[PDB]
Parts: structure tokens; sequence; C-alpha cells
């Protein structure tokens, strides 16, 4: 009774990501001992196509036994938007198993440029004790920086102190939007 | 044997559906990159003489890689009846054809100030993975919010990174009643 529809019309064509991810000045160390990879951070956005997502692979050596912290790891940082974009942490957890996951001690990150409220979600092992942290401003022009802090337990075997072996995977979830 | 009729008559009277449609808040985002349409959410809506329906025109733009989410679509109120309205939401499935409707994985639309029984209904391409939503009351004077949720695969080609041409158009019919 009474009951007239919809009908929409539904427009999209959806524009590149504005804020798109730059390797940043911790990939210019370009030198590393006889471990195999010549570099540190290998910072890469590539299209997953299991699911279609601008999945940026990033590699943060950190080091056995001594909390290791960088300054200058990803860009957030509006290239093709023209306004300021406001932005949020939020993390989800695990991806796989490496059996090796119980070996973390803490997992934050925290920015360096970019200074607001706490600023940090920390992981503790498999386990999450962040939950997000407020908005902060990103305009044209003003460029924004992305850091982390990774501590590892020094009871890891020797062979997979190596530097091949991937220790642990986790998400990210960084929620861009144009009001705070 | 003992046939017999009563000669009944019919009257019909016209007035306003108490329904109505609004056209949101997130259609006032008044900014826009350079990608023609000076807007990103449109609402109108025109007498079609085909059908002979009130077909209202919701235009919401999507981003590749990038779940979206939506506050204020349409608000849906009476204006001028009394009674305790009853709203729902039925699939009905695509309208036209673009060939890129392969690229949009998920597409759900959801009550946002009243919450109820599941209130999203999905669509899978072209398949539809939700039947229709449920029931949930209107009073006088106070409309009920309905919100947006796009998925958008990134597998759209770059020839569509333009916001003009039509990749995607979704319909979802909207039952009232005066009865839960």
């Amino acid at each position: 009774t009474l009951t007239f529809t919809n009908l929409t019309y539904w427009l999209i064509n959806a524009t590149l990501p504005p804020a798109m991810k730059y390797p940043g000045t911790d990939t210019t160390i370009t030198r590393s001992d006889s471990s195999g990879y010549n570099r540190y951070v290998y910072v890469s956005y590539y299209y997953d196509p299991s699911t279609g997502y601008n999945v940026t692979r990033i590699s943060i050596v950190g080091f056995t036994g001594d909390p290791t912290n960088y300054t200058n790891v990803l860009q957030l940082c509006n290239k093709y938007y023209s306004g300021t974009l406001y932005a949020k942490l939020v993390a989800v957890g695990t991806v796989g198993t490496t059996n090796y996951e119980s070996y973390i001690k803490d997992f934050r990150v925290y920015f360096v440029n970019p200074t607001t409220t706490p600023n940090y979600v920390q992981f503790q092992g498999t386990s999450v004790t962040q939950s997000a942290t407020g908005s902060v401003s990103i305009g044209p022009g003003q460029c924004a920086t992305v850091g982390a802090y990774v501590l590892v337990d020094p009871s890891l075997p020797t062979s997979a102190r190596d530097g091949k072996t991937v220790i642990a995977t986790y998400q990210v979830n960084v929620v861009f939007s144009t009001s705070p």
C-alpha cells in the first residue's frame, strides 16, 4: 500500500587514491651486509588480485633483542585531492601464522612529522592492546609521514636470524577522510 | 442455477503519498577534483512515462581498492500521514548493462538512524545474495536515514578513471506499510 520504488541510477568511476604510497628515505640506505637482501626496507605497492586492493608490501627489518624504530617509512600524501585529508589508524590483527609471532614483545606505530593525539596502535604478540588513534590533517603541499617501532625477543633461533625468513605479518587499516 | 450480480461501484481519489524523498547531507560534499562532476552525490527524481513511477536518481561515486561507506543519503518520513509507518528495502537486480558489473564485488544499502533486523541488502555483481530487509518504525516528524556501502574491484580499466562513464547502476525498491 502506497509503495513507490526508487530505481536508482548510481554513477561510479573510481578515481586514483589521492593519498598514494611513497617509499620514503628508508629505502635509500642502499647498503647492507652479506645477508642476501641489498635493502632493509622493501616498500612496494602491488595490485592484489585475490580481493582487489592496492595492498602495499613494505619490509620492516626489526633487529633481534633490540627495540628498533623507524622515522620515514610511509607517506600518506595527497597529490590528486586539492583539500585537506583527515585520517585515523586501526589495526586488524594477524595474517597467516609463521609460528614465530609469540617472539614479538611490542609492535607500535607512531609518526614523526604528523603529531596529534596518541598516534600509535600497539600490538602485543598475537593479541592487540590499542584500538585506534585520532584524526590528523593532511592537505596539499604539506605531506604526512608514517613511522614504526619494532622490538623482537632474542630467543629466536639463529636460523631465523638471517633476515630471509618472515617472522610476522600484520594488517593496518588507515582511514583517510576529508572530515575529522 | 441461482446466479446474481451486485453491480459494485469503484471510486478512486488522488493525494500526495506521504513518503517523499530528501537528498540527504552527503550530497552537500560540494567538493571535487578534476573529475567533471562538481559534486559526488546526486539526488534527483523524474516521472518516467514508460512505467509511471516516481523514479528517484541517486549517484554514488566509488573508489577502486577501497571500501566505501556513507552516512546520510536519503531521508524517508511522513509529511501528511499521522500513522506509524513501516519501511523495508527489497532488492531487484541489475538495470541495463555496462559489462563492468563483474568489477562491483559488493554493494550494500542500509538504514542509519533506526537499527533493526539485518538492515542491509548486498549484491554480488549481477547476482543478488540478500533477499530483503526487515520492517522498521517511522513516526510523524522524524525521518529515517538510509546509508550506502560500495566495494569496487580495482581491475577497472585506466580508461575508467575519469568520473564520466557509467560502469555500474543498481536498483533497490522501498516498501512502506501501515502494519508492522
